[PDB]
């Protein structure tokens, strides 16, 4: 006559496998070199960037002399990835107990502050020390190539690789990551929330599910739960810094149009 926390953890996991196009197993199959059909195109320099664009995002480079600068095209593709992950996170959040019972405005606020923290947590799954999967698993862009871009665009991805190398060393699987993403979304201290009390109870419940799951799934790492609490705080700081860089790009790079959904996420955020 009590809550079945193991069942809730499995529900969350299954919602994550249903709603995200990429998961850690899918990414590892690709990254291993086992994709015998449509393997990822390796983007390690300008020649291979431009080849990959012509095949994978042809419309973006179909403008001749009017095509935007490479770095701006890359930033545009980064934004398209975020817009898609935001859509996936919004549907995933319906699986979190209590989330769909909140007022619509509180659901919006929780997603507004939580999406980029979740984005950078899950981005770790497509990153290794050399590069990252992009374009629905059809490209692999190298870490060194992204570092080679002109300022400020070379400064976007490196802090996310730094976060990801340490996050990946925790050896989480998708059952853990799904619950960590749910816990990110359920933070009662986001600015502007109306029903803080109910959100705090939603947070306590999902963090309880997370804690018990990590205890079972990672008996070898008794500090994994507090490590993940710290990672949540690190992600908040990573997002604050990322938003600051995006604002520099907005002020100083006239061609780097911000998609309106992301502009709304960033507006009044930090
Ligand atoms: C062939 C098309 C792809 C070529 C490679 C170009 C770009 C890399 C694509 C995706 C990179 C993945 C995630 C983006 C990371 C951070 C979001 C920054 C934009 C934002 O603040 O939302």
């Amino acid at each position: 006559m009590t809550a079945d926390l193991k069942s809730l953890a499995k529900r969350i996991y299954e919602a994550y496998l249903k709603n995200f196009n990429m998961n850690k197993v899918k990414a590892r199959v690709i990254l291993s070199g086992k994709a015998s059909n449509n393997p990822p195109f390796v983007i390690h320099d300008m020649e291979t960037l431009c080849m990959a664009e012509k095949t994978l995002v042809a419309k973006l480079v179909a403008n001749g002399i009017q095509n935007k600068e490479a770095e701006v095209r890359i930033f545009h593709c980064c934004q398209c990835t975020s817009v898609e992950t935001v859509t996936e996170l919004t549907e995933f959040a319906k699986a979190i107990p209590g989330f769909a019972n909140l007022d619509l405005n509180d659901q919006v606020t929780l997603l507004k502050y939580g999406v980029y923290e979740a984005i950078f947590a899950m981005l770790s799954s497509v990153m290794n020390k050399d590069g990252m999967l992009v374009a629905y698993g059809n490209g692999f862009i190298t870490r060194e190539f992204l570092k080679s871009l002109r300022k400020p665009f070379c400064d976007i991805m490196e802090p996310k690789f730094d976060f990801a190398m340490k996050f990946n060393a925790l050896e989480l699987d998708d059952s853990d990551i799904s619950l960590f993403v749910a816990a990110i979304i359920c933070c009662g201290d986001r600015p502007g929330l109306l029903n803080v009390g109910h959100i705090e109870k939603m947070q306590e419940g999902i963090v309880h599910v997370l804690r018990l799951h990590l205890q079972s799934n990672h008996p070898d790492d008794i500090f994994l739960f507090p490590k993940l609490l710290q990672k949540m705080a690190d992600l908040r700081q990573l997002v604050t810094e990322h938003a600051q860089l995006v604002q520099i790009i907005k002020k100083t790079e006239s061609d780097a149009a911000l998609h309106p959904l992301l502009q709304e996420i960033y507006r009044d955020m930090y």
